[PDB]
């Protein structure tokens, strides 16, 4: 198939999974999304030490099990996140020091690898285990002061726990090569697999923003780490923005490594993000698929003028007007500013610079024009592989009106048809 995420993904042997918020399955909206498009999910909270261990010994997994009940139902194999860190600790063991903490730390392991044993296809055994302070130094926390070892041993400890499990170093901020955090990491894999230690992978997180900007190089990252032997996935990813271009770059990044397991993004709709100020996922919060989402979907699947196919002739603005509110038609192609549209990662297609081809409305028959840009979801489009244009706010096809295709032919905006006078070729 490869009409979903997931199923696109199924086509190379990947997955494309979700962060999945136990208080949200409750949400007929958000389910119908999450079962659909993907086929991995990672609780969002629900397996972190403070929710499976909130007293020393004393295990709980009612949330945790309800996400994963959902996720094998409906399809779906699991991360586990994530079973030693100094985030998000139940305040017993945030008192916790030298040995005993250590002994802590293993018994918490051994508890909920027990209680998933053979259920989990990736756990994320120990994460967030490296400093941003620029060195590639480990970070200073309860865990790195009970000896330098924790993380061996975190990991000796999960493979015997559950031999069937792969089992992942997790971070973030190590994605693009030349950063010392990412040379760090890569130095103790290095190590670990030249050593023995019992590790099968590498999460990064790829959180992506113009803080930690994704880089081209992220590539040379996952090929420099496949290549000590070990898979590769992308485990939280969320861009800033959510650029079509970075979304899709990173999806090929993902192909273009054989170890790369898959990719997951850090929530379903930008209204369940953790950033949600960054609409850094694949959906809005209405549920409409985004430009970004077109564009990873476009690339598991493989992957100016604008011109219809069944009229053969260009979209057109009127005598090159610059008017807000100038309905759009077709006309005989020729080189003209009126019929030069450039995509952009938001997802408009402008033309004379800062003029949006714009909806002014979400039904059948709804006029498609020019207006300023602005940002609206009724001037997104996603550009689908088979030459159809849809609207994002409206979910409908940019339609050349009555399947005309003389000179003059409105565009309007009508259900998809898979129709010529709804398909479309960029020169
Ligand atoms: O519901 C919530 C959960 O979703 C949430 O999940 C955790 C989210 O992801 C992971 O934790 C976060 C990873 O990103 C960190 O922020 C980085 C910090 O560094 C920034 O870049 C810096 C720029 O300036 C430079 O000088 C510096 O060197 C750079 O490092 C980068 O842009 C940010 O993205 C967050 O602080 C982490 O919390 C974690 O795996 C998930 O479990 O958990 C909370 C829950 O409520
Ligand atoms: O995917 C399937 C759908 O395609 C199918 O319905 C198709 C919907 O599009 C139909 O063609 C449309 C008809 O309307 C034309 O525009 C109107 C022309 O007259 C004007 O007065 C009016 O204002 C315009 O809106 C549009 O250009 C043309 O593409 C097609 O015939 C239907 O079959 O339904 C089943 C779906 O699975
Ligand atoms: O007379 C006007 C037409 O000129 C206009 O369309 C233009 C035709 O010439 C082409 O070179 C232009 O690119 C195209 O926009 O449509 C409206 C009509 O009244």
């Amino acid at each position: 198939a490869e009409s979903t995420l997931g199923a696109a993904a199924a086509q190379s042997g990947r997955y494309f999974g979700t962060a999945i918020a136990s208080g949200k399955l409750g949400d007929s909206a958000y389910t119908t999304i999450a079962s659909r498009e993907f086929n991995m999910v990672t609780a969002e909270n629900e397996m972190k030490i403070d929710a499976t261990e909130p007293q020393r010994g004393q295990f709980n997994f009612s949330a945790g099990d309800r996400v994963y009940n959902w996720a094998v139902q409906n399809g779906k194999q699991v991360r586990g996140h994530t079973l030693a860190w100094h985030s998000q600790q139940p305040g017993w063991m945030q008192s916790l020091s030298g040995s005993t903490l250590r002994q802590a730390m293993i018994d918490h392991i051994n508890g909920v690898m027990g209680h998933y044993k053979g259920k989990i296809a990736q756990w994320d055994v120990v994460s967030h285990a490296f400093s941003d302070d620029g060195s590639g130094g480990r970070r200073d926390s309860n865990l790195q002061r009970t000896g330098n070892d924790w993380i061996e041993v975190a990991f000796r400890t999960a493979r015997a726990a559950d031999p069937a499990a792969k089992l992942c170093y997790n971070d973030y901020n190590i994605e693009n090569w030349t950063w010392a955090k990412t040379q760090g990491v890569y130095n103790m894999v290095r190590d670990f697999k030249q050593r023995g230690v019992p590790i099968d992978c590498v999460g990064f997180q790829s959180h992506f923003n113009s803080g930690s900007p994704y880089n081209s190089n992220f590539r040379t990252t996952l090929q420099n780490f496949a290549a000590l032997g070990v898979d590769v996935a992308i485990t939280e990813l969320d861009i800033q923005g959510a650029s079509s271009s970075t979304y899709a770059a990173v999806t090929n990044d993902c192909l273009a490594v054989s170890r790369c397991l898959g990719i997951t993004v850090w929530g379903v709709r930008d209204t369940d993000s953790w950033r949600s100020g960054d609409t850094p996922l694949l959906f809005n919060g209405d549920g409409s698929k985004k430009a970004a989402y077109t564009a990873v979907l476009n690339a598991l699947n493989g992957g100016g003028q604008i011109k219809g196919v069944g009229s053969g002739r260009c979209l057109d603005v009127p005598n090159a007007s610059t008017t807000d509110g100038t309905q759009v038609q077709l006309y005989d192609c020729h080189s003209a500013t009126n019929q030069q549209w450039t995509y952009t990662d938001a997802g408009e297609l402008r033309v004379y610079g800062d003029k949006c081809l714009d909806a002014a409305g979400t039904g059948n028959g709804t006029k498609v024009q020019i207006y300023s840009c602005w940002g609206g979801d009724n001037q997104k489009w996603r550009l689908n592989s088979d030459g159809s244009i849809v609207g994002v706010q409206s979910g409908l096809c940019l339609d050349a009106v009555g399947g005309g295709t003389a000179n003059g032919t409105l565009i309007q905006l009508y259900s998809c048809s898979n129709g010529s006078n709804q398909r479309w070729t960029r020169t």
